[PDB]
């Protein structure tokens, strides 16, 4: 218990006892903290309770020193001082926002605003105390178990009374029981598990409530700007399918870190690849959140960088399946692709973070504790979806909250912009340039005469709380008779409710627009669904209709974001 004050770092053995993460507080810090929130236990080798037989008072604001021990008023010896005076509590060696932190319940989108204002230290107690309350939360829902196997893919669940039930969807990822991971859609109700198991009635489900590890590294290393490129050796001989990025790679050797927004399209995956042919020499470790994005990083360097040196690391709990054609789990390789939290404690001349928006401030500072780089590289758009925040259900969360690199690209602008799409009809490119491009992203593709739009509300009935819009499912499918090309199309909504009534009825592949991210897709088939906020967020609608790389049909229940679709539109 001798560690550093998580606001001033004067060191103290003072901890706040109240405080789920049990932050060193310094005895300045811990009085500000006791004296202005419900948190009053303090900790030290011994904490601030009364030694007095049977007494129950652990408020330190009720405390004295009788000595060598501590008492309350009732109990204190004639020779007793105060362990709260002159703005100090009593410790060794002798904040509106951490306060804030430290008592808020993390279901407002002010306290993710504050997470990412407040100084670095306070961003790291912000991003442990949240993952700790997110884990705590897990706990709280209820046992499914099986009542009756149907097949190989369908089952029956039975639940746990008197404690509320998760929402059925792939976000939420349980455990069976340890017969693996497993994922449902839905009393007709799809079962996926992570290991092929013979299903038996009677095994149960649990969410993976894992332990919260604490955080040391900054989200950010403190930023260093050189007058030569360091540590990096560039090739003199560079592959002109590159030569656009040459002035940004080199930008890349002359910053500790930079950051990259890539609008859809706009080369993100090659710009990445070919920072390796420009520093040929450079080991590069490659990460993202999700395994899609590691396996979309994997994609590009198995057509541009050698596949001996590359290597991608799968953690021995085997999750969802990954990419196959480079050696597994050879952390030595020149080239390394690797998820966040699979990551090895090893160094790197550049380390390459992609997907930026859908990191946390967790994520963002475990990459800094498990890699020391020359160079940092974040890659990713703020005008797309972040990481889902299960807590938070009042306010709207904007880019410039995600995380601290959102945070940079959203105030002081990026380092570097992407500013031709090359995967987009014009029509596209054209409405996600007006509504969050600044009217800066360029359409490299002609308009396909191929994007449609509908204003058709329809009629929205509920799965629980996830949306179904049956009309609007209606209105595609008497549009596919008429369009026989866009059956090869894939059908995105907000909703995975939605998706499973449209993938009976379309027989279309069904992605949402979350699960849709960093793919591309021919045609894209896009019901709206609900008049919602969830529904109506122009970062979500961005992702939604920039999927597509030659036709769009979209059918909106929203006046305002169909009115700035500039696209055909269609009738019926
Ligand atoms: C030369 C400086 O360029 C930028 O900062 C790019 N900026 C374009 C408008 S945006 O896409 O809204 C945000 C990114
Ligand atoms: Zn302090
Ligand atoms: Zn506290
Ligand atoms: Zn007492």
């Amino acid at each position: 218990a001798v560690g550093a004050c998580v606001l001033c770092n004067s060191q103290t053995s003072l901890r706040c006892g109240a405080c789920i993460r049990r932050p060193f507080l310094c005895c300045k810090c811990c009085y500000d903290h006791v004296i202005s929130t419900s948190h009053k236990l303090v900790l030290s080798v011994n904490p601030y309770v009364c030694n007095a037989p049977g007494c129950d008072v652990t408020d330190v604001t009720q405390l004295y020193l009788g000595g060598m021990s501590y008492y309350c008023k009732s109990h204190k010896p004639p020779i007793s001082f105060p362990l709260c005076a002159n703005g100090q509590v009593f410790g060794l060696y002798k904040v509106t926002d951490f306060n804030a932190i430290a008592t808020c319940d993390w279901t407002n989108a002010g306290d993710y605003i504050l997470a990412n204002t407040c100084t670095e230290r306070l961003k790291l107690f912000a991003a442990e105390t949240l993952k700790a309350t997110e884990e705590t939360f897990k706990l709280s829902y209820g046992i499914a178990t099986v009542r009756e196997v149907l097949s190989d893919r369908e089952l029956h669940l039975s639940w746990e009374v008197g404690k509320p039930r998760p929402p059925l969807n792939r976000n939420y990822v349980f455990t069976g029981y340890q017969i693996g991971e497993y994922t449902f859609e839905k009393d007709a109700v799809v079962y996926r598990g992570t290991t092929t198991y013979k299903l038996n009635v009677g095994d149960y489900f649990v969410l993976t409530s894992h332990t919260v590890m604490p955080l040391s590294a900054p989200t950010l290393v403190p930023q260093e700007h050189y007058v030569r490129i360091t540590g990096l050796y560039p090739t003199l001989n560079i592959s002109d399918e590159f030569s656009s990025n040459v002035a940004n790679y080199q930008k890349v050797g002359m910053q500790k870190y930079s950051t990259l927004q890539g609008p859809p399209g706009t080369g993100k995956s090659h710009f990445a690849i070919g920072l390796a042919l420009y520093y040929p020499s450079a080991r590069i470790v490659y990460t993202a959140c999700s395994h899609a994005a590691v396996d979309a990083l994997c994609e590009k360097a198995l057509k541009y960088l050698p596949i001996d040196k590359c290597s991608r690391i799968i953690p021995a709990r085997a999750r969802v399946e990954c990419f196959d054609k480079f050696k597994v789990n050879s952390t030595l390789e020149q080239y390394v692709f690797c998820t966040v939290n699979a990551l090895p404690e090893t160094t790197a001349d550049i380390v390459v973070f992609d997907e930026i928006s859908m990191a946390t401030n967790y994520d963002l500072s475990v990459v800094n504790a498990r890699l020391r780089a020359k160079h940092y590289v974040y890659i990713g758009d703020p005008a797309q979806l972040p990481a889902p925040r299960t807590l938070l259900t009042k306010g709207t969360l904007e880019p410039e909250y995600f995380n601290s690199v959102c945070r940079l690209m959203k105030t002081i602008g990026p380092d570097m912009f992407l500013g031709t799409c090359r995967r987009c009809p014009a029509e596209i490119v054209d409405t996600v340039s007006a509504l969050v491009y600044d009217n800066k992203l360029k359409a490299h593709k002609d308009k396909s005469a191929q994007c449609f739009k509908m204003f058709y509300k329809g009629v929205i009935t509920h799965d629980v709380s996830s949306a179904i819009n049956r009309p609007q499912i209606g209105v595609v499918r008497e549009f596919l008779t008429r369009n026989p090309a866009w059956r090869k199309a894939v059908f995105i909504s907000p909703y995975n409710s939605q998706n499973a009534v449209a993938s009976k009825i379309l027989g279309l592949p069904t992605q949402t627009v979350d699960s849709s991210q960093g793919s591309e897709y021919d045609y894209v088939i896009f019901t709206q669904t609900t008049e919602t906020a969830h529904s109506c967020n122009v970062n979500r609608f961005n992702v939604a209709i920039t999927r597509a790389k030659v036709g769009i049909l979209c059918i909106m229940s929203d006046r305002d974001l169909y009115d700035k679709l500039q696209f055909t539109s269609l009738e019926i």
